[PDB]
């Protein structure tokens, strides 16, 4: 994996992670908190605009057994680990324990597992600004939430509310005669103008 | 940037997915175990079934599943809250909604899946899927063992100009710690180094 793996010195301690009050269990406690404070502290920096919701949901995907087990294996943990066969959520467990080492072996210091994690999670957090970061696409909203609650009688209008590309302020309300079906806020008046019609969908009653 | 949700036009059926879901799943993760079997098979004429099975496997477990989910509002377009197979499941029952719409005619998800698996496909086809790469073998290993006064040598034992290539064995003492081949003679050094590694018994 592109980021050098950081060193376990001590041979007592290694082993304690690869020798399969009775055995090492303190250090997948300690790792377990450790990646989940630094992946948090990762995260709230790099994406300032995110809600606790999405924070939440992206702490979650990348502390999961998914993850760390596919950084157990680029750094080719299976072989480091001295058995005897492969679910089996094990090696995110050792991955967890490891960190646990690295940050016993540094006196409970951190800032320089901190910099590894910064660039291990690097690809996974620029997938994330441009998929996770922003909302959606959908050009199509306004005829899709049309198709739901439109005719010529009555269909829906797209009202602005504030206005003007001044330092940014674009919203516009999706209204269906008195009721605000949904609101957003875009650069422009159509991208607003189609997320309102978006965050509409979200809630589809009328049977 | 991802592609967007593509639109499921019957209410009823939206909300046989997202209110509630039942045979959607079933119908919606054999789909879409396919249409990743067929787009990765396209991808990588060289990857034996095996890399196959793996990629595969990866694509389509809950982690990615469900972030899919996340992406697209998922968590929110949903009426307990919180991996998570369910978000997952889901998610196959959203695959199925599209099918049945459209009379399990699977071309036009593909198209779709192919845009959404983009990013991922080109990770796995940039040189590895879950290999490792050369290292700063030779310091750490001299870090457990070595001493300026007695410390392991990196003898070439075989050589490669173009023709073949090197290898290389860490020997100290007697005993050679491990050993490598690889393109470099500094790659193959560090191969070797970190083969030994693999293996702290003692010495």
């Amino acid at each position: 994996k592109h980021p050098p793996l950081p060193f376990i010195k001590d041979q007592t301690l290694y082993e304690r992670v690869f020798v399969h009050n009775s055995h090492n269990e303190r250090l997948e406690f300690l790792g377990d908190s450790v990646l989940n404070n630094l992946v948090t502290l990762i995260i709230y920096d790099k994406f300032p605009s995110a809600s606790e919701g999405k924070l939440t949901k992206m702490r979650s995907q990348l502390i999961d057994n998914h993850t760390l087990t596919q950084f157990s294996f680029e750094y080719g943990f299976d072989k480091r680990l001295k058995t005897t066969d492969e679910d089996q959520k094990v090696y995110a467990d050792i991955f967890e324990a490891y960190i646990g080492a690295l940050s016993v072996e540094r006196g409970l210091d951190l800032r320089e597992i901190k910099d590894w994690l910064e660039k291990l999670y690097a690809p996974k957090l620029e997938a994330f600004k441009v998929n996770f970061l922003q909302e959606s696409v959908n050009k199509e909203a306004k005829s899709e939430l049309y198709s739901i609650v439109g005719t010529a009688s009555s269909h829906p209008l797209y009202v602005v509310v504030e206005e003007g590309n001044g330092s940014h302020d674009f919203v516009v309300e999706c209204r269906m005669g008195n009721d605000v079906l949904g609101r957003a806020k875009a650069p422009s008046q159509k991208e607003a103008g189609l997320r309102a019609a978006m965050d509409a969908l979200k809630n589809r009653q009328l049977l």
